[PDB]
């Protein structure tokens, strides 16, 4: 006799806007991927099985920078980035981060 049970994993992308100067340049990007894995317990002895082989891609899409006027970003646009979460490590987090520097021209 089993029953289903399931697990979640959220990775979130967050992009940072500054200037050189470390002025913030424009608010924060943050979009989330979310994964959920189903499994089965058993209702004799409590053994959780979860198939070893599953796997699952997702990708954070390109993300344009912001255009300000009068300066440039060193990173015209962001990603795609690409995202598996797979059984074997499932609990361990891959967040991204990382920031868009303007530079005036």
């Amino acid at each position: 006799m089993i029953e289903p049970i399931k697990r979640t994993q959220v990775v979130t992308q967050t992009i940072h806007y500054r200037y050189e100067d470390g002025a913030v340049a424009h608010d924060d990007h943050v979009v989330s991927l979310i994964f959920t894995q189903s499994g089965k317990r058993d209702l004799t002895n409590g053994k959780e099985i979860w198939d070893s082989k599953w796997s699952l891609t997702q990708t954070f899409e390109a993300l344009p920078s912001p255009v300000i006027i009068g300066y440039t970003a060193d990173k015209p646009m962001v990603g795609p980035d690409e995202v598996t979460v797979d059984s074997k490590n499932f609990l361990d987090k891959q967040n991204r981060e990382e920031t868009v520097i303007y530079s005036a021209n």
